[PDB]
């Protein structure tokens, strides 16, 4: 019979604390009544848990006891909601606040958000963590598309300008088979919501206007923000699209610097640039905005380097660091020295994909005993396996979503 404190402070956690007699027969179940009972609030306590800080770990195993768990005088436990508030960032750029579960996988949490939005296929998307004003709830707000930016705002962000910056962003992408106090993630902070698989799934304009239009979005900011490369004809057709979606929005100058990339704005003086959009904008006035939105998507599918989340990685037996490419079908090796695709290895021959944990290298196995192997430079190997898992769970749709396959193929 022995003393366990737990932090009981809802703002400053470690403000109040609260002590228990515990036995190390203790069922957690049980302390978590001795907490609440030394509490004079009453309130609904059926969301609370505890995070025990040491493992990085919620005790949710209500009728385990602190000796299964391992829990000593010294562990540091934290009595609190489970569900948080988050700022979610989606693809069309408002901010919207929502509460989810610190303690569910990443995956489940994510469902529950697409849910919410009426986004169908969430396994298709996923969160993103912060880089190294707000606004609520409406159909409005998640179906209609966004007003052109200012042009300024496109030439004052970060933008990429090489193949190695655009693997940047797959640094940020959450583990999905945890949650997100495992992954660092407080209370109040801003996760972006992305589609992060490039194979979507019965996309049809009709059915899915939340899905369309935030598909719609995402397309459209990594063309205006540089993230894809497109040729000049290209991004005419791009701005007329976005131009003809814009306007029809609206109605239920041109300003043609809002609707090109960066690139084209120090290239092009405006005057040159208005005459070649309406051009192009004569092969699209026709379609109806949920066609426009399809047409965009389809242009965007059509491009070059579409559909590729890169990778820095250094190649076992390679005394340089090189990219890789993962593509929904495909992994590609992309040497930095030539410029050039090397290798191409197809989903098609894949037999095994694993992480050798000790020495942090990624290690797949393919069709008549070829092997490839790499160490995880931007990213992590965690990330990586999921990406490739991911791809092969999807491409299993065809045939409800079957989750325990889904967390055996991106090893969670």
């Amino acid at each position: 019979s022995w003393e366990l404190r737990v932090f009981v402070g809802e703002e400053d956690p470690e403000a109040e604390s609260v002590t228990l007699r515990v036995t190390g027969e203790s069922h957690i179940g049980g302390v978590l009544l001795k907490i609440v009972e030394q509490i004079n609030r009453k309130q609904d306590w059926s969301d609370h848990a505890i995070w025990w800080e040491q493992k990085r770990q919620w005790l949710l195993q209500t009728h385990w006891t602190l000796d299964k768990y391992g829990i000593l005088a010294d562990a540091r436990l934290f009595f609190g909601p489970q569900h948080r508030p988050v700022i979610l960032r989606l693809p069309n750029r408002r901010a919207l606040r929502l509460r989810a579960s610190f303690s569910q996988p990443l995956f489940q949490a994510v469902a529950a958000i697409c849910r919410l939005l009426s986004i169908r296929h969430p396994e298709e998307l996923s969160l993103l963590r912060a880089p190294e004003e707000l606004y609520d709830l409406s159909y409005h707000m998640l179906s209609r598309p966004q007003p052109p930016p200012d042009p300024l705002l496109l030439q004052r962000l970060p933008r990429p300008s090489s193949l190695s910056d655009k693997t940047q962003l797959h640094s940020r992408w959450l583990d999905s088979s945890r949650c997100l106090m495992q992954q660092g993630i407080k209370a109040g902070d801003a996760l972006w919501l992305r589609f992060k698989y490039y194979s979507f799934f019965d996309l049809d304009p009709k059915t899915d206007p939340v899905r369309l239009t935030q598909l719609y979005e995402q397309a459209r900011w990594d063309l205006l923000l540089e993230e894809i490369d497109c040729t000049e004809e290209e991004m005419m057709v791009f701005a007329a699209l976005q131009y003809h979606i814009n306007k029809l929005s609206q109605s239920g100058g041109l300003n043609p610097y809002g609707l090109v990339a960066p690139r084209f704005q120090r290239k092009f003086k405006a005057k040159q640039l208005t005459p070649r959009i309406l051009e192009a904008h004569q092969n699209v006035a026709q379609l109806s905005l949920a066609e426009a939105q399809l047409r965009f998507i389809q242009a965007w599918q059509s491009l070059p380097d579409f559909g590729i989340s890169y990778v820095m990685v250094r190649f076992k037996g390679s005394r340089k660091d090189e990219i890789l490419g993962i593509a929904n079908n495909r992994l590609i090796r992309i040497d930095l020295a030539v410029g050039d695709v090397v290798k191409t290895w197809r989903f098609s021959n894949m037999r095994q994909w694993n992480v050798n944990w000790d020495i942090r290298q990624v290690a797949i196995e393919f069709d008549e005993h070829i092997n490839v192997a790499f160490s995880c430079v931007s990213a992590s190997c965690r990330i990586v396996h999921e990406y490739i898992g991911g791809y092969i769970f999807l491409s299993t749709r065809e045939r409800e979503l079957d989750e325990d396959l889904f967390l055996q193929l991106t090893g969670g």
